[PDB]
């Protein structure tokens, strides 16, 4: 039985071939047919390429013996090369065209999830040329995604050898009948069939994926769209801040490129953003998402006014004063999305750009206290519940993981009563003791957000509910002004109490507003609709933070 | 007596004055004389630049109302502005020609070193302009050398308000003869002076600096070249990433752009970049400062195999795979200037480019052991020393103080006898019990030494020279390969192990290598000579590693 998948690189998981470039050049400048295939494969196991391919010589020391190769190669088929011919060029131009094989790599993956170790095995080089860094950006990608990546010049051993086989199996730990091999090129599956190992030649993907999931008989081609790709806790960079003596902030770190800060909502953790932060990062930006003030990793202090707005923002400029961080593109959820409207209200020099996740922004009313603004939609009646301190907490913190089970649910699967939550006297009255778990989430990404509360419970998180008075005085300062630089609001159809229509009147003070929508979302957007709000934010991230 | 000292923004810490652009754009444009400053200032305490000023309105609201004022003034004046005249393109162009004015920084500083309470009280706006940045970068480079900033549009005072003056003073917790208060602006020192406090009205700064001088009794003027800014570690970022289960990496972050990672050498600490970790991401870099792996934060397995440089590469890899990094800027220094070369011969897809001080790139001769290669040079021979497990831990963390007040040390106080180590049973031998502190280093910078090798002491640090055979046999996969990526080397005249005649072979490996030297200098680099480290360092950032 099949426990084990190896990959090829060109031609299986990476298209279209480098190889197959040889021949459209000669097709292109009308050399004679296989010249520059005959000149890279010249000298055999003794030749230039193979010398490359075991690590002996890196890219660039190999281009002039190619270049000299293809010189004896046109003199023997008495042909002359073109005035300015390049292997150079051919080459910096077949590499940055080579793309991942989505369909390979989904296969790959799938094969991943129901149990096989999967690796790739390559013939590659060591690449020293000045645009390596594109090559590097797709082994990352892809290597990510699988349990080995056996590479022909770390090893000093190329296919057909039979070694490199034998040092296969050694790294898989599996017999050779365990194993399916997938290559493009028919002399490097030999050895690996002469051993045993199921192989599949690789022409087409479509009939190559056939094949696969007919000897591993798991659905591969066909198969519904995938969640994007997630976080192991564990495999993160996590980063420390402390932004004053009794206060640090915690951080999950990934990418390269602008900053963006992630700020999750209530009752949350940096683990909300698990399938924006690959994405974000592989978009070409340095994600750091953060565990706010009072969660997760991030200090807790008892105070209710360590959590009003003017206090958290503060913390939040020293964050990236420490950091060395001259701005960064804010993006919230929830509390985190009203965090960032003021961030972009109160220190613009700061934040490149703004977006937020159902959070509408409404500015303070000054002729109304916040009390009974809250007071008259009946959608914020759960918000009065949590005022008084020790009432919310207890319940919140009595059983985490039905806490977590019950929050976190579809639009569809909905088993709180928000009205009328004081009269009932809380939020999980008629709500199960062991509730179902949603289809939004694993019953280990409920134990996470189980481990995460364990150390300081509800009452810091429940303090950003309980500033109303702090924040209604403080946002009034701000009155006069507008929102001018790049924002984008997104709505969720189905978020019943930060509801669509709220954030209607957004364009009065932020003109230039970019806006994106969700249908069929609840309040958990990032975990609801993953696949959209990386859209989404994506396409607002190129087009306006830079 | 004093013991603070206030400083304004325009005219003071930062010049030309955005001001004095009004008048230079009258006189451009033949304008009347004092037209823009007259609608600048229009309505006093009621006008749209007070509005401005209190944070009642943003600098994008400000622009028109400016433009309306110019319009009266020019309307009364009987004269006519240009076809093209823009308030945008003026203060746009006034805030980004505006720099730090360095030698009032430099007195500030010294005042602050002297026990002074420092603080900025400025008239400024919130900035919501495309261009907003420039600015933010401005303020944070500023702020971080004083203990407060106090914004008149955070605050909603203005100076000459008498309010804002007597929140300086809650701010400083300092009576106003206590109190030094520096301002271009007479009307602006007039309140201060009222109160008590000395004043100082600044016109050009040589004369601004005798009368503070002066004053508090302390030389600020004509004083020796400062060193570079250093790091406090309890307001750095701390970073965290599990390379492999048993091995987690800490790092130090600050800065945003090209990820630059800084790599320690032996017995050291992320902390030995301290001068250069501020000045390289205010250069424009993202500043990763590791504990390299047995050191400080980071893990310090026992088994010496776990500190070969294929294993060491292999993790540096996994760093940057876990944080989303596809490349950095690999500089290093001592054991980690070797690490750096290697990751540069094994890696070149994930090196931007390679720095190395002190530590030449040698390559492995295939027809000697290495342990027959070090016998050959005495200066080599305390590494010896260092081969039998457990010897050279039990010296080195006997006295922790003793062992770092003896090792970092300039090259005229060296109170080590190199050779002949073995023999002398010790490094420490003919080494007082008590060394006098090094004039390179302060009693607390040896203490957060002496704190760090606490945790794991000598054995994973020890074991990097270790693995001399299998260093060698590894570093032979690459003897026909050449570094062909961005390469500096940096050699300093007073290392007596790591020689500059060492590096003098470098060009037949790395032909485009780029050179720095740096005079007067001895092992330890980084604290020895930062200022020269550092502009060494810019200059080939800037021009190299893009
Ligand atoms: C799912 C549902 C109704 C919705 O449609 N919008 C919101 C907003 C907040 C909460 C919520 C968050 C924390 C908590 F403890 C209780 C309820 C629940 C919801
Ligand atoms: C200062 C001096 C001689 C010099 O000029 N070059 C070097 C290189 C290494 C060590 C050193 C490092 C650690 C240790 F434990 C003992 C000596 C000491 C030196």
């Amino acid at each position: 039985t099949l426990r084990a998948a190896v990959f090829d690189l060109d031609g299986v998981l990476a298209l279209p071939a480098v190889f197959g470039v040889l021949g459209r050049t000669e097709e292109a400048l009308a050399l004679p047919r296989g010249l520059l295939n005959d000149a890279f494969q010249k000298g055999g196991p003794e030749g230039a390429t193979t010398r490359l391919m075991k690590g002996e010589i890196t890219l660039s020391q190999w281009i002039p013996l190619m270049e000299e190769n293809c010189r004896k190669c046109s003199e023997t088929a008495k042909v002359c090369l073109p005035k300015n011919f390049s292997i150079k060029e051919i080459f910096d131009k077949a590499i940055s065209a080579r793309k991942i094989n989505r369909p390979m790599l989904q296969a790959a993956l799938m094969l991943r999830k129901k149990g096989f170790t999967t690796a790739i095995l390559t013939n590659t080089w060591l690449d020293d040329r000045a645009e390596r860094d594109g090559l590097a950006q797709l082994m990352c990608e892809l290597k990510m995604h699988f349990d080995f990546l056996i590479e022909s010049c770390q090893v000093g051993m190329v296919k057909p050898e039979p070694q490199i086989y034998k040092f296969l199996l050694d790294t898989l730990k599996a017999s050779p009948s365990e194993v399916v091999f997938l290559d493009d090129i028919g002399a490097n599956l030999k050895p690996a069939r002469d051993l045993g190992m199921v192989t599949i030649l690789v022409q087409d993907t479509d009939t190559a994926l056939k094949e696969l999931e007919k000897v591993t008989g798991i659905q591969l081609l066909n198969t519904p769209a995938p969640l994007p790709t997630s976080c192991n806790p564990s495999d993160m960079s996590h980063g420390y801040v402390t932004v004053k003596p009794r206060v640090r902030l915690h951080f999950v770190e990934l990418g390269s490129g602008p900053a963006v800060c992630l700020c999750h909502g209530f009752p949350e953790s940096w683990y909300s953003w698990r399938y924006q932060i690959p994405a974000l990062a592989q978009a070409g930006y340095r994600v750091l998402a953060m565990d706010m003030k009072g969660y997760g990793e991030s200090s807790a202090p008892p105070e209710i006014e360590e959590y009003c707005m003017e206090v958290l923002c503060k913390e939040m400029v020293t964050f990236l004063d420490k950091l060395g961080l001259s701005q960064a593109v804010f993006i919230g959820h929830d509390w985190g999305g009203m965090l960032v409207w003021y961030m972009a209200l109160f220190y613009p020099e700061r934040v490149r750009a703004v977006a937020s996740l159902n959070t509408p922004f409404i500015p303070a009313n000054p002729n109304m206290s916040p009390l009974e603004s809250i007071k008259a939609n009946p959608v914020f009646d759960y918000q009065l519940y949590f005022q008084e301190p020790g009432v919310a907490e207890a319940e919140l913190e009595q059983n985490l993981s039905r806490t977590f089970k019950s929050l976190f649910r579809a639009s569809d699967e909905s088993v709180l009563s928000m009205h009328k939550v004081c009269e009932a006297g809380g939020l999980f009255v008629n709500s199960p003791e062991e509730p179902s778990l949603s289809r939004m989430v694993t019953e280990e990404e409920i134990q996470f957000y189980v481990q995460q509360f364990k150390k300081s419970g509800f009452r810091g998180p429940l303090n950003w509910y309980r500033n109303m008075e702090r924040n209604w005085k403080w946002a009034c300062k701000s009155l006069g002004r507008k929102i001018l630089i790049p924002a984008l609001m997104v709505t969720a159809e189905k978020d019943f109490v930060l509801v669509p229509q709220m954030s209607q009147h957004m364009e009065d003070w932020i003109p230039h507003l970019k806006r994106g929508h969700i249908e069929d979302c609840g309040h958990w957007t990032q975990m609801d609709k993953p696949t959209e709000v990386n859209q989404i934010l994506i396409k607002w991230l190129d087009s306006d933070a830079r």
